[PDB]
């Protein structure tokens, strides 16, 4: 009946859609002919719900980030709504491959890694939980460029995803908006004007986010720039003002301070807080209850001129005396804050701002000394408490410490997992937090069952919804009731069973795409995240070349075998990251091609790694690493991604990870290296790696072989740059956790040499991560800070 | 396709592909409702007579043109499909005003006048006719610029017309193609190879031209420029290969030797025939048969490149000797000339080619050789011949005469009407038709009597059809049954209400659109075309203010009135285009608000003249100004428009001018001034306004009221520019036509005091237009240069 119904829209689409019929159409077609179909069941829903947030009128949450990492739709789409299984039978009965038409589809990779993901993660779970929610963005014409490996070296390709068409965004020419830029301040007696600005459109585009199985579809807006309105030149010129929404920043962790990210960070604010302006003016709720229907949540600092927007919106539009207006502006923002790595702060020269936003500079101004009155009130003795709690900076040229006009202009500010909520309260705002403790929280961040279980693992979630129902996907808590099987040896050879699959349909994928025949049956060790000196992947390099050595030395030794995968993409000006992509690429190369190793050990770099490739390697995957120093790694998503997978972790006691140790028992994941205090004490008594490399054997060898050219004999001071920073500037010690690291990766071969106990370990973790689970990450946020309800 | 399935088809778009229920649904959604409503019934019909021509392989027709001003496309596709009465039920039914629906639609304005429209009537011709055509050109992000007056100056406003969304346009992405650029020539042992190139893909859209009532629907393949595959920057330098389709360059028979020009030229004569080739090598038909399988037609010199491009791939890439590729070359092309005006001319500098197109220069020179070799030995002891019939152009800076390498490498080559074709024949290719007699030929231009009849008036094709029948639709000439009521009063009054209907309707426009209140009752003056010297409005503007004049003069003298309206876009450089313009608005701001001519004389300069807003005027009009001096008007084709709709021609011996008196009898249409001969005379015995302005007292007023400030008070001598060109530089001598002008006006209003009398001359007109429908054009095209058949 319904298969019918699916076989018949289908063939409509693929005809009057895509103008096609079976002799002439392409894969392509096909696609777009299936996502046409299933596009059309989102409709009703759609509308419904929209029309049912504007009746019932309950407080509305909106997420404004500058990234969303949303990865593939078609398949999402079809399970949220149920409809997966008939659509494979649909397109079976059609004779087509449902997977080889899903295999189509561009991500959406408008985002860089975890925080991008976040925010993705996020808005599924507020549909699935049925809460008033929308996502604010950019709809960037390209996303995070595409990943090659050219002579061992990574390439970037543009990422023009928008080229064939993207059938799930919808042009809303209706709600298009003016942005201003640069210009001039007036002051004058009806009020101040911001006068000869130059404008820019934004046209939004709405892409539906289906909540899982609920009739809920909500709304992530993404806003793309246009120009307003020698005469060739002039046109070809509008290319400037597009310019705006045309390239996603590629930096993780990374503050670059261009003029164009700083126009894309007001564009985006300006268009979405205009948008929620005149939705409040429009709801029947004049702005006394503005907060009690709006609650904006900042991610990162990168919106943080949504402050001083809404100030002046208030201010210089509405006419809101200043007290009233600010009082209302606390009560709308909350800021999340992602991490203390310093070159991520973002810190705008009041220079730049000035050109740009005029206006907005004299805003935040005002903010401040309103602010340090405040300060100076309390504390008045206190003279360096006042330069250190300024959103103004005079370190060498003036500028703004967006991370504390967040602060001050949001009623919550929280940290993404217990460890760094804590530092970023207590240790990096203590100035703050002191005066309103109550502001700091915690929030620990979390994955979707959705796409991290039951969408990427089919077999996993399979199997557990057998034994312990399907409740888990809506309250994943329900995940340990999977405890009672743990004496159970036929269902630990059942999940052992789903991961042996994972790592075959895997292996096919590897084979494939490498050159490499990978053992099967060997243990997978991954590493994908993005290259960062902080997270290590350097580190994982020196354990890859211990091994190596290792087998060389003793051939015929008894080795449980390793197909080590390490993938991620470097930000472009990211030298360290690139060179250690290089070293990586060369000693997979030595490793690989070595006669004596063979099948022993293999690795691989998995190039482009991204959203849906994460959701191929994580689920066969059986080694997790997640190997920052301590204090790095904020939080941290991929960690619980592996767990819920079924793979066992390798890694410090940082971020997550912590949370993941206390979840499941320490005992039952590999923590090793410095601590927190660890590192601390360390720094003050002097770190000199030189002693290490004098101590340590092994890592002596290591270091001799990559810095001799045994891993680049036509370049033998290839990796000279990685030399230096290891033993002179490594502000991450790689070379300190290097013994408590080999240490730890030695106890993980023992532990996989038993098959029962490693199984048994595993299904610990699984039952386990029901605490990782963004639906519940987004409950405590909106109890505590939106103040929002299921509708 | 009844109205109750409509209805729910609309909905169900409304729906499911706008996302919107009656309550939230903008004029914008019902007007994409609409278009895919009327979308689908196209779908059947184009994969099957795509399919058709693949399995009984017809001969393939390509017009390759830079230009294809298409106008817009709902009601034409509504009436081509005989679908318009049952969509204006279903609209009406649901609460909807169609009208108001169609008026969101924008023009695809990818032309700037006359030779895009020709394009884009052809197209329409040809679908109608079921011939096996394609229409080849670019995807312009913007087309021709909106116009706007502020301060009575005309401005520029870029035509984002895709902003919204194009439903007319199917991206065919597994078509596209890379189109290479700059690079170097390297001879070697294997070949000749063009490497070190930058490459841009080209991904063409295709957009369905449904035939008249035939079940027929061709394709307008449009390519766009895409970029192939600091970083940030990097990303953002795309931008300079996609610039390549970004804008249509908006001039009207003016040569801008702009290297982006070069560049669109090349992008679309490389993305056309690559795709042209891989389509011939699929087709189950070895080169030897392409020409009985290909017909390219060059729409003007734009597409050039074509030749050499043709004869790159014959040789370069399939191995071709150079004497066999030159030959099925020569079979393919054909070349059509639109203008003898010199700034027209496409001369493109050796240097500038020699960077981006190195192998073409190369190309294009041995055909020069080979070309100038055969002139020598025929021609020994004529050395200047061979300098006159040269592609390349040594005067100054060494460049390439476009149109001599369209003429050797094409086997026919024809202008656009007698006259025309006349000049083009046996006077600037003389050298050239002498060698080949056979080659030049004269193709008359043509309009399609479905945009421009049945669509843009339904009042008057309602009217003939009830009187002869609906088969002049398919073939116009069938209007001359209408000659049977020549003597029928009731019918001359029928003919007479329809042409009032138009122009209250198009009253009801002006007045909301322009302060003026409009005397529905006047008679309408409309020149609406592009803004030229040569076009003349000035020569227009000259008349209205000496009507203005008289009316001072004697306000109680009786007085035909009559509702002037100029209307018409000047390219962006054309300083004295512009400067008319403002002329123009600075008159009618006098006229228009002088309380002792009132309703006697209102003058209305029509802003952003373009094709959906020709179909409103034109069919409201009752004189039509066709006054270009004689000899530079080509052809025309809105003169052919306001024949079709029932209004009087007032115009010179000029272009197609000169076939309508032929066909409609002189008596019947207001010619007056030069003549060809009259112009040629007064040029060799040398012009000199002055004598003009010295004789005619009523020109002197005019003149002395111009350059004195009556017309600019607060600036003297704005006009300044104006006078001195007409003086001292008037190439298209306006004080020389003048005086016989005024007279032929003067005799227009003493015959339209006679309303039987005008309409007679009407119905002669109207009975008399046959000749000049689009599908008599492409027939003679069909059988005398592509040799193709429906
Ligand atoms: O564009 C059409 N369908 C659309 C269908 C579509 C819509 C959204 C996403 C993917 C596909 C199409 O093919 N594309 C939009 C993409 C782009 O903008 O690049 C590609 C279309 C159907 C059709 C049917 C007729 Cl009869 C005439 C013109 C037509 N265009
Ligand atoms: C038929 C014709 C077309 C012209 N088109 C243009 C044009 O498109 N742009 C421009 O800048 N000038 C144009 N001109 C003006 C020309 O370049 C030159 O400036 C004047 O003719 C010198 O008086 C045109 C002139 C003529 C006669
Ligand atoms: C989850 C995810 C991340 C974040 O990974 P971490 O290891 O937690 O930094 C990055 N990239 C992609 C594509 C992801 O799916
Ligand atoms: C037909 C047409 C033209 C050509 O008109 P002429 O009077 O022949 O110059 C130019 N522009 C538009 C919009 C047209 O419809
Ligand atoms: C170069 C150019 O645009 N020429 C124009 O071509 C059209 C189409 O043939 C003629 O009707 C017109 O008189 C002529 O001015």
């Amino acid at each position: 009946e319904n298969v019918a119904e699916l076989k018949k829209s289908f063939n409509r689409h693929l005809h009057f859609t895509l103008v096609k019929d079976r002799n002439v159409a392409t894969t392509r077609d096909y696609y777009f002919a299936l996502a046409h179909t299933v596009r059309d069941h989102l409709v009703g829903r759609w509308i419904r719900t929209q029309q049912h947030y504007y009746d019932k009128c309950p407080k509305r949450v909106y997420y404004l980030s500058l990234e969303f990492y949303m990865g593939r739709t078609l398949q999402n789409t079809m399970i949220n709504l149920g409809l997966q299984n008939a659509c494979d039978e649909a397109i079976y009965q059609l004779g087509l491959d449902i997977e080889e038409l899903e295999e189509i589809e561009e991500d959406a990779g408008l985002g860089n890694g975890g925080l991008g993901r976040l925010a993705a993660c996020f808005l599924d779970s507020m549909a699935t939980l049925g809460l008033a929610a929308y996502g604010y963005g950019i709809r960037y014409e390209y996303g995070i460029f595409n990943q090659k490996i050219r002579d061992g070296w990574q390439v970037e390709e543009a990422d023009d995803w928008l080229r064939y068409g993207n059938p799930w965004e919808k042009s809303r020419p209706e709600f298009m908006l003016p942005v201003h830029f640069y210009g001039k301040v007036e002051h004058t007696n009806t009020g101040t004007k911001w006068i000869d600005t130059q404008v820019v459109l934004a046209l939004p585009y709405d892409t539906p986010v289906p909540g899982y199985m609920n009739n809920t579809v909500n709304t992530m807006r993404l806003w793309s720039a246009r120009a307003p309105n020698d005469y060739i030149q002039a046109v070809l010129d509008r290319n400037l003002a597009e310019n705006i929404s045309r390239v996603l920043y590629p930096n993780d962790n990374f503050f670059e301070g261009k003029e164009l990210r700083l126009k894309q960070e007001y564009f985006v604010v300006a268009a979405t807080l205009q948008d929620i302006i005149r939705r409040f003016k429009a709801s029947k709720f004049v702005f006394d209850a503005f907060p009690d229907q709006v609650a904006i949540q900042l991610n990162d600092t990168h919106p943080a001129l949504a402050i001083p927007e809404l100030m002046r919106i208030f201010v210089d539009i509405e006419k809101l005396p200043w007290s009233k207006a600010w009082e209302l502006t606390q009560k709308t923002f909350a800021y999340t804050n992602h991490t203390v790595l310093p070159e991520a702060l973002e810190r705008w020269p009041v220079d730049l701002v000035e050109k740009l936003l005029p206006r907005h500079l004299e805003i935040i101004y005002e903010i401040n000394q309103k602010h340090l009155d405040r300060i100076v009130a309390l504390f008045p003795k206190d003279v360096d408490r006042l330069r250190r709690m300024s959103l103004i900076e005079e370190e060498g040229s003036k500028r703004i410490n967006m991370a504390h006009l967040c602060i001050v202009g949001s009623h919550a500010v929280n940290g993404v997992a217990k460890i760094h909520s804590d530092i970023v309260k207590t240790k990096v705002f203590k100035d703050f937090s002191e005066l309103e403790p109550d502001k700091f929280q915690n929030k620990t961040n979390g994955i979707t069952p959705r796409r991290w279980l039951l969408l990427c693992n089919p077999g996993l979630a399979e199997l557990i919804a057998e034994k312990i129902g399907e409740d888990y996907v809506k309250d994943l808590s329900q995940l340990t009731k999977l405890h009672s099987f743990l004496g159970d040896d036929v269902f630990l050879r059942e999940l052992a069973k789903v991961k042996q699959e994972n790592k075959l349909k895997f292996s096919q994928f590897l084979e494939t795409e490498y050159k490499v025949k990978i053992n099967p049956s060997s243990m997978f060790d991954v590493q994908v995240k993005r290259i960062h000196e902080y997270k290590r992947q350097l580190l994982n390099c020196l354990h890859v070349i211990t091994m190596y050595n290792r087998i060389k030395k003793d051939p015929k030794k008894l080795f449980v075998p390793r197909t080590v995968i390490i993938g991620g993409k470097a930000a472009p000006g990211y030298h360290m990251a690139k060179m250690i992509i290089k070293l990586i690429t060369s000693v997979a190369d030595v490793v690989n091609n070595d006669p004596m190793v063979g099948s022993k050990l293999k690795v691989i770099f998995l190039e482009n790694y991204r959203v849906s490739l994460a959701e191929k390697v994580i689920p066969a995957t059986d080694l997790s690493e997640q190997i920052s120093t301590a204090g790095t790694e904020a939080s941290g998503t991929g960690n619980m991604k592996f767990m819920l997978n079924g793979a066992l972790t390798i890694g410090t006691m940082d971020g997550a990870n912590v949370e993941m140790a206390e979840e499941a028992g320490e005992e039952n994941l590999f923590i090793f290296g410095m601590r927190i205090d660890d590192v601390a004490a360390l720094d003050k008594k002097g770190y000199e790696a030189k002693e290490y490399y004098e101590a340590l054997p092994e890592l002596k060898l290591v270091i001799d072989q990559i810095d001799n050219g045994f891993f680049s004999p036509k370049q033998p001071d290839l990796f000279k740059d990685i030399i230096n920073m290891l033993f002179y500037h490594d502000r991450f010690k790689v070379f300190a956790d290097y013994e408590a690291y080999v240490k730890c990766q030695d106890k993980v071969s023992q532990l996989y040499m038993n098959p029962k106990a490693w199984n048994t370990m595993v299904l610990k973790n699984i039952a386990a991560s029901g605490k990782f689970s963004s639906d519940r990450t987004i409950k405590e946020y909106a109890q505590n800070i939106w103040n929002v309800e299921p509708s």
